[PDB]
């Protein structure tokens, strides 16, 4: 990377210490920029969903795959659940989104609960595979709490055949009272729904698909036990990417796991981490890892850097890891704390081929967590609220109560960080649009048509802390 | 510019990182300093009003031109409105200010609304061109809400002929109960008003006038469409300065626009921006721009630097751009975030020939926005409250709803930043006095009689962030 | 110590300026790390309790000695009290903890007061040396305020013989309603109690014992009067470590005191302080001090650095003192402000053989201060609440009221800093577990099996203050 | 209050408050399986299918028993509900000490 003249600090840099200097640009608009990655993950956008239990959901996987990203499944899930998730994801359409389907004679409370599980805002009533109506907001107000769904149905939905160009579907929704377009198969069976914003995103974004034309998905494996057996089982399940993660990637056990998994020669790209050093990245790549995960305690006040003195600023670590990996032909992923598009833009400029988003996507409808309201009816979802129970479901490992208590004595309990739902960006697609707009604006300011060009021509500067007063 | 010995930081500097070291001075008082610019804009003060819809008003243009500045009109205004504004501004007197005129039989609510549109605090009643009285504050209290103006009039206004030396006009207002001096033409028709503070400012300040002895004004053009036609239309309308602005000035489209406008050879000075690099300034000047606009995402926590990593500290960017432009014979304008006279003083010391003020002037009476009160009756004006509607009035460009939605998907909505009215500095003239006093004190401390001398003898130092604790 | 390339700041570093870079590690888990010190203090953990009146209690001494640390007694205590404390501490068991014993016919209010003096949560009723029952929480609710203890007793306590392996004691408490295991001597007399967490800590931690197999303890002496007589009296009392402390250790009087104490040749290790300079450490070691105490006004906003400009950042001072002392064969102790395990980890990485904890341990049950509740019933203990009275008990020194007032005129009154009790970490053993977990995680991240190896292979980096925004 | 298996747990919570017994019986093929009581829905998944938090610890007595002995049978019971079934084992009703 290139810095300004004389900008050679005696310290590691964070995302608050750097800025991008505008250069000569010929890019007309944001749409003239290609965001496709070259790391082999197959994503058309540099957004990757972290493998956390409170974020890596099935609906999230479907949505992110359709919008061009990829989601890594948690490593504690059973093989049957992973196989079911992969089969459901790879059976989805590349344009339409799977709507919330309600059978007749169901409870109205169940319908209200299912309404908020997706950003469409309308749940279709289906009988014999045929749509009957859409249940929308305020339909349950004043109605008997024991209503049987087929009492407040609104059979006023716009219908179009599957395969219609979304350009005309957008026009058909110009004067519709509900921004939902239920499209049915030629035999009349339900296939999916569309919306004006969904049609625009379908025309803007490019879905990330495998060689079979199906949505891509990823899965993770732990560092304990027979790693080869789990890797083989996940590869047979249809996973397109394997991620071997841990708190400290630069250890002998992770090297042994990488050697064991790479010996099988499954052909899938391999992701390992996390390291924040050039030596660690080189050691991980030499062991057989194609993608190196970067970022260990990036924050200066995070729990890791308060328990221990171990850590490193994200920007310098990513720069060093990318510089070490590119000469070996590998790629790096930014696995820090991302809460603004500036972080993603700076990570891409540093040389990272992909940026993974963690807890930020937990505050969306598509996240597996259940929606609950605060005292002021603030929509929010409890991060790590039920992940601890799922974590200890596999942590027990059949050990006795004495061993479990001995392990848990030193273990520090992660608190449940409340994350308020953004009313203007409730769906994860809005956050994806925000991040992609930020990255495209960065590319236009720099004057690059694609991410490698952005990394090539980026010019950075250093600023002091006095500007934050 | 000259810095202290050993003050060579490894980072770019903001306005919080620098300070002015006092030197040997022989300037007796603040009044012994000339603030006239040499950039060719014709302003007697380095204050320029930004071309924003919520600030660039007609009354603001008149007031700033009379006080020695200049105002750039928004580029989205129609040619007829711009022509009307120019004709009204160039038909104003160089000393007296245009008062609020109320015709008889009007609504008292309309009179109360018109009272707050200017800082005079008294609205004159005019019939057959002759003043009848002045409606002042608290005149509408307790009176019927449907009063017809000519029921609470106060015919106790001091009258003086037009052309009287303001020195005696100040004495005539020594014991007057209302600090308004209505002056009428020799035929008895109304021409304008004056006040003690207005007389003092008329004796202190020098109006910025063109070759015809009329108040100066500027207009802006967009970067889309036939730039030459708009430039020709504005030049024919009587504009004295053209400003071609955009988010990123260092692009090929802006270079083409500069080449197209300069090919017409209208003779007017040309302003282009924005760039924060020496290469960008050189490219803009070579294309045919006489004045370069500086500043792109100056704040470390601004919306631009949170969406993207693109930006630069204002001080270093202004210094570099001025150093690059002066050797080419051009001039630079500071277009950062100005909220204190320190910012203007440091920008002038850096080498900028003019400093443009944006949202700061929106919280004044003369701003085009309407005055409204908070729950605690706090006077304030909604910045960008109606500018969005005016922005989309020209952004539609006859495109279809599909294209408009596709454009607006990536667009980020600018929030309406409330700006409270300063009770002691409600009028923009008070802010102008504050800024000019700050600049004059800076000049006296440095020991310079004019802005080029201030830039010549200025000595700067660097301070750490520990002083802000 | 080793820093990253180019990380050579022009200033002294605190604990907020440094971070630990992960290296190649082969440590399987936290339990594969040995925390034993090599400074000669005999502690199995680097935790040392400060010699403050509000912290250095008898129960605290017993608990810290059993958990592997050491406690220094205040220097103002009389020789009889110190002898009694040493005799009580050295008469304790290496596994079981001394419970709260209640005799029959006592006041129930006294029982309630004694309940909160230890973290067991159950006070045993003893008659003729035989346990009768355990008084637990909520037993005093609704009961007459003048109850005689033997009216709400619960004779449902699990009993095991002394010497039983805690592995089976843990199993015996699996279904017990009270997590207290009262163990009695073979003659049936009470000897102590145990708990599940206590059994785990007994199996994890190693008690710090002297050559006689008894818990270790330390005492302090003032710098005034005949230091040799006090040192001889404390050595005869059974103290295992002597600490000569003062505000400014690098003074002639402290050198004379060190020479006087070392002339006696008591054979005990000697601790002196405090100094923050290499010259001071060398002077103290040459005078006859085996351990040098480091840290004088470490905070940038502490009372010492606000009264005077005297001070130094803790990290740089500790590094310099350790570097100076190791070549002379001595050792250094970190005596700064410790509130997080990160501070202890960084102090150990800097080269310190032990880290002393001051006011942090005051907010525990085992501290000598009495427990009192806030308006919201917040458990807290008044730091320095009664230490001032004990300080002036020896400060009077038989001087007249005139001399006392003359001394106290310049003296600044230390305020009583309220320290809230942590509900999840009420006992000091929980804080010890937290700190040891932090240190073990640091060691695993670095890749060291013991503290000297941690100091050998540690690699540090420097970060700017912009990361704290 | 009778709850069939595979029903929504929210419906069970709603049905719990419809009577003063405080316990809703789970019935399958006319046979009681358990009683859903208060705080059973706390922390449990909002989409629970009833037959996941059932408590099969209900006291059973034949219909026609003198309530004097039914009161004694409920002296130490943790739930003050006495589910009584018909001689063929089918559910007929419930009783309590106060009842």
């Amino acid at each position: 990377v290139r810095f300004l003249d004389g900008h050679t600090p005696a310290y590691d840099l964070t995302y608050n210490d750097v800025f991008v200097v505008p250069g000569r640009s010929d890019v007309a608009s944001r749409f003239d920029v290609d965001l496709s990655t070259v790391d082999g993950s197959g994503t058309t956008i540099p957004v990757v969903v972290a493998n956390m239990t409170a974020v890596a959901g099935r609906r999230m996987a479907e949505t992110v795959a359709r919008r061009g990203g990829i989601v890594v499944l948690p490593q504690d899930l059973p093989i049957t659940a992973v196989s079911e998730t992969v089969d459901f994801v790879k059976s989805r359409d590349l344009v339409v989104d799977t709507p919330v389907t309600l059978s007749p004679e169901d409870s109205v409370s169940d319908a209200n609960a299912l309404l908020h599980k997706r950003a469409h805002g309308a749940a279709v009533v289906v009988f014999e595979g045929r749509p009957i109506g859409l249940v929308t907001e305020a339909n349950c107000a004043g109605v008997d709490r024991f209503a049987r769904v087929r009492d407040i149905a609104l059979s006023d939905f716009v219908t179009a055949p599957v395969g219609t160009d979304p350009r005309e579907v957008f026009d058909l929704l110009e004067h519709a009272p509900i921004d939902v377009a239920v499209m049915t198969a030629p035999d009349g069976t339900l296939a999916g729904v569309l919306t004006r914003t969904g049609a625009i995103r379908a025309g803007i974004y490019t879905p990330a698909v495998d060689a079979k034309g199906r949505l891509r998905i990823a899965a993770a494996v732990g560092i304990n036990g027979d790693v080869g057996a789990k890797a083989q089982a996940l590869a047979e399940a249809g996973a397109d990417l394997l991620v071997i993660d841990t708190a400290h990637g630069h250890q002998a056990k992770m090297l042994d796991a990488i050697k064991a998994v790479a010996s099988l020669d499954l052909g899938l790209p391999l992701v390992a981490g996390n390291v924040v050093s050039a030596e660690g990245t080189r050691d991980l790549i030499e062991a057989g890892a194609s993608i190196v995960k970067v970022g260990v305690g990036p924050g200066a006040m995070c729990t890791t850097r308060m328990m221990t003195g171990v850590g490193r600023p994200q920007f310098s670590a990513v720069v060093e890891c990318a510089a070490a990996a590119r000469q070996l032909g590998g790629h790096v992923w930014a696995d820090g704390g991302v809460r603004h598009p500036r972080d993603v833009a700076l990570a891409l400029a540093a040389g990272a081929s992909n940026v993974m988003i963690g807890s930020w996507f937990a505050g969306t409808y598509e996240s597996p967590g259940d929606l609950l309201f605060d005292r002021d009816d603030r929509p929010y979802k409890e991060s790590y609220g039920m992940a601890s129970k799922r974590a200890v479901a596999a942590r027990t490992a059949g050990d006795s109560s004495f061993d479990r208590a001995r392990k848990g004595l030193f273990e520090e309990g992660i608190s449940t960080s409340r994350m308020s739902l953004d009313p203007a960006r409730g769906g994860v697609e809005d956050l994806l649009d925000h991040i992609t707009s930020g990255v495209r604006s960065t590319c236009t300011y720099v004057g690059a048509a694609n991410l490698p060009e952005l990394h090539e021509k980026v010019v950075l500067g250093v600023q002091s802390a006095a500007g934050f007063a």
